């Protein structure tokens, strides 16, 4: 029922509760006030914090987990914690993350791996081309092609850009940490009189499924569905046209083949990541007054 004067940090596999500096004890329970069963948490009294995994130590709730503690004569403090899409947006000029709304407010982002990892607060991270825009019913965070620690590669005209993020949410009292890594491959997109292709440069990940008009088809599947991939020296991915749709851009006299969005899970050997675009074949003749 009261505020909980202490912070609170959620991230993708724990809760970690912080407790203010007093000259305190506290348990996990269930909303009810028993201890839960399976429950296993870590106490820190030097640090003043409790830490336990979603698993075993919450109740699965809907869209994210919750938590109960109990400290002391006897008060009861909740705290939810979101469940946190992977797929990184890829459009011609910039990457983005569209995220289910978390709980004005505050962001951080640290950029790379290990040692060239780097933090920003909110004015260096805006000052690179990082942006967060608070819409309603979710958020989308702006990633640069260009801020620095992201990996650029290059075959032929094809670009692939790749970077590792952990954006942290600031509120009072509250933090929210959302990790993934950002892959686009901005203008992939090639065709001919029969086929579209997509080329990226080779990268550590591989391809393993593609989806496309709610169709999710693996790899070892592609060729029985008219899409033939190279994985030799980069990916080369051919669809025919008969799976396409066909539009009539306002700055084209003629018919383009495309698709409505394209989404390309690759599998690095730790973690899988995705990425959407959206390839149309180029216009061949334009519109002239
Ligand atoms: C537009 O661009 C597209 C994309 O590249 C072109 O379509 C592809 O053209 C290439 C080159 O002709 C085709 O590859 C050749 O395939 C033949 C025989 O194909 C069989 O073996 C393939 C390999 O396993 C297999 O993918 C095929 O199945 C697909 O393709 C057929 C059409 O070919 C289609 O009907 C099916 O439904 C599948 O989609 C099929 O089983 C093969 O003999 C060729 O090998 C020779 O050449 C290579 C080098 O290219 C050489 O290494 C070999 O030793 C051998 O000498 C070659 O592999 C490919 O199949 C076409 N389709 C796709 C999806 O990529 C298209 O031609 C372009 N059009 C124009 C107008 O330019
Ligand atoms: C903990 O989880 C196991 C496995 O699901 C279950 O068998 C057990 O009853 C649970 N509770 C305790 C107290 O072990
Ligand atoms: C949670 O409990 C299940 C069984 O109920 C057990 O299999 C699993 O290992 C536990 N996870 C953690 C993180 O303790
Ligand atoms: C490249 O980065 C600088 C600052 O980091 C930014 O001003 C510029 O707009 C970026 N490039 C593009 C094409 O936006």
């Amino acid at each position: 029922n009261p505020a909980f004067p202490g912070t609170v940090t959620c991230d993708e596999r724990e809760i970690t509760v912080e407790f203010p500096s007093s000259p305190w004890h506290a348990s996990v329970v269930d909303p009810l006030g028993l201890d839960m069963p399976n429950c296993t948490y870590i106490l820190d009294p030097e640090k003043l914090t409790l830490r336990a995994t979603y698993d075993n130590c919450t109740r699965r709730v809907h869209g994210g987990h919750q938590m109960t503690i109990r400290v002391m004569g006897a008060v009861m403090y909740q705290f939810f914690c979101p469940a946190m899409s992977a797929s990184t947006i890829c459009q011609k000029d910039f990457m983005s993350f569209s995220l289910p709304r978390v709980f004005q407010m505050g962001w951080s982002i640290e950029v790379g791996d290990g040692a060239r990892a780097k933090t920003l607060t909110l004015p260096e991270a805006m000052k690179e081309g990082f942006s967060l825009l608070i819409d309603n019913h979710r958020m989308t965070f702006h990633v640069p092609f260009n801020a620095t620690g992201v990996t650029h590669y290059v075959q032929g005209n094809s670009h692939l850009y790749m970077v590792s993020l952990k954006l942290t949410f600031i509120s009072p009292g509250q933090k929210v940490i959302f990790s993934s890594q950002a892959i686009c491959a901005p203008d992939p997109v090639t065709c001919n009189a029969t086929h579209m292709t997509l080329t990226i440069p080779e990268f550590p990940g591989k391809l393993k499924s593609v989806s496309f008009e709610n169709q999710n088809i693996d790899v070892s599947q592609l060729h029985d569905n008219g899409i033939d991939l190279e994985a030799t020296n980069g990916m080369k991915l051919h669809f025919s046209k008969t799976l396409l749709k066909t539009k009539l851009s306002e700055k084209c006299l003629l018919h383009q083949f495309y698709l409505a969005s394209l989404k390309l899970t690759f599998l690095l050997r730790p973690e899988t990541v995705s990425m959407v675009i959206y390839p149309e074949c180029l216009c061949e003749s334009p519109v002239s007054l």
